[PDB]
């Protein structure tokens, strides 16, 4: 079992990174288990727009760390991020705006949930799968 913790928005960055205040400190978070296109790539802008809209409209942002590493080699927090109870990581995949990616042993709790969303986005031919 994982736990949701509070955080507040500082600023949207791109499809799979965001700046949040967590335990009172500014931190850039990278979303576990996904990969969005870079802003400069196809669907990059749409991914960035999606994440921005989702976080900027939320009344309540939460951070959920997995079992394993909580920061990556660049000092980014590694988390599942929720906006008003909806997971951003899963939402991007379900929409065909991210691929399931970077699945490392022991930070992979929600792997099967996200693959199931990817299968459905691919069936629908959405965005990246179009
Ligand atoms: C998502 C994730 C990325 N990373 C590192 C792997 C990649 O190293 P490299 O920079 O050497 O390619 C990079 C991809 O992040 P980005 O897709 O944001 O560039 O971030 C992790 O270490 N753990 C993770 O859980
Ligand atoms: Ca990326």
């Amino acid at each position: 079992k994982l736990h949701k913790e509070p955080a507040t928005l500082i600023k949207a960055i791109d499809g799979d990174t965001v700046k949040l205040m967590y335990k009172g400190q500014p931190m850039t978070f990278r979303l576990l288990l996904v990969d969005t296109p870079e802003f400069n790539e196809k669907y990059g802008p749409e991914a960035s727009a999606f994440t921005k809209k989702m976080v900027e409209n939320a009344k309540k942002i939460e951070v959920e760390f997995d079992k394993g590493q909580r920061t990556d080699k660049y000092g980014r927090g590694l988390a599942y991020i929720y906006a008003d109870g909806k997971m951003k990581n899963e939402a991007l995949v379900r929409q065909g705006l991210a691929k399931v990616a970077y699945v490392y042993k022991g930070n992979n709790t929600h792997e099967q949930l996200l693959r199931k969303a990817e299968a459905q986005a691919k069936k629908e031919k959405l965005n990246i799968w179009s």
